């Protein structure tokens, strides 16, 4: 089995309630001897049987635009995952108070990063399943990694399970059909969100109406600061067929591509 790496609990010093909280955690970095971290805590059935099966999952998979997991703390009460600490929070909220200040160059830097995380996400054959801005962290310099925050504040965004329909493609919202495609869908809303400043895709719109129009075809309207190239990556993420969208690796060549070259 996958060993998952320890974390004493006393080398944990818990701050700040960010269910989970800022710490500083010591024994850990290579260099600086306390550094800041994220770290979430919970105990039910299959509670510590999915923490323990997720940590195994954090534990190898990790790239620079994944949230980077340290590791388990303790000997389980509780149940304690150690995450870096992202000064500036998650994406969704962040595009939000960066709005009506965000230029061009900046959204595809977020874009491209996200992208890349997806295309490292892709060859891992994992997917995401609720990829959205409120799923992303920001940290310095405009760093973005994607995690996965589980479905509060964002429980409009979800639907009574509980899905992010309007992140989702019509074969996911018909036959729970979720694979890298279905990602890529996602990802074109993202897009969206980032250049309308972390608005709600179909705001006007009801659940049960976001189900229809999805499975009609219709798709999200350009926002006025998207140029159009970024909405044509957009519109090859929502391909009514799977098989006819863009996939990640390409739509992050372009991203990168703009980004490299936007003043
Ligand atoms: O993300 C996951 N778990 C998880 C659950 C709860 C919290 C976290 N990590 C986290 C959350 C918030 C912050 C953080 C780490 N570091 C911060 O700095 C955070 C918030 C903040 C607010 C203001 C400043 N910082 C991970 N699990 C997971 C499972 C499968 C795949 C993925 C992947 F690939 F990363 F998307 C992922
Ligand atoms: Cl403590």
């Amino acid at each position: 089995g996958i060993h998952v790496q320890h974390i004493k609990r006393r080398d944990i010093v818990l701050k700040r309630e960010l269910k989970v909280f800022l710490a500083e955690c010591y024994n850990l970095s290579p260099t600086k001897d306390k550094m800041l971290v994220a770290v979430k805590a919970l105990p039910t059935l299959a509670a510590r049987k999915d923490f323990q099966r997720e940590a195994e999952l954090l534990t190898n998979l990790q790239h620079e635009h994944i949230v980077k997991f340290y590791g388990v703390c303790g000997d389980g009460d509780p149940l304690i995952m150690v995450f870096e600490y992202m000064k500036h929070g998650d994406l969704n909220k962040f595009l939000r108070a960066h709005g009506p200040e965000l230029g061009l160059s900046q959204m595809l830097h977020i874009a491209s990063q996200i992208a890349s995380g997806m295309v490292y996400l892709a060859s891992q054959h994992f997917v995401h399943r609720d990829l959205a801005t409120r799923n992303c962290l920001v940290g310095a310099n405009l760093l973005v990694k994607i995690g996965d925050f589980g479905m509060d504040v964002y429980s409009t965004d979800y639907y009574r399970t509980m899905l992010p329909i309007r992140w989702m493609p019509p074969e996911s919202i018909m036959y729970r059909k979720f694979t890298t495609e279905s990602d890529v869908w996602s990802f074109g809303v993202i897009l969206w969100e980032i250049f309308t400043y972390g608005k709600q895709p179909w705001f006007q719109l009801s659940n049960t109406e976001v189900i229809e129009c999805i499975t009609q075809g219709r798709v999200l309207e350009r926002p006025r600061v998207c140029p159009k190239e970024v909405y044509d990556v957009m519109l090859g993420c929502w391909q009514r067929e799977p098989q006819q969208r863009l996939n990640i690796k390409e739509i992050y060549k372009i991203l990168h591509a703009l980004g490299k070259a936007t003043p």
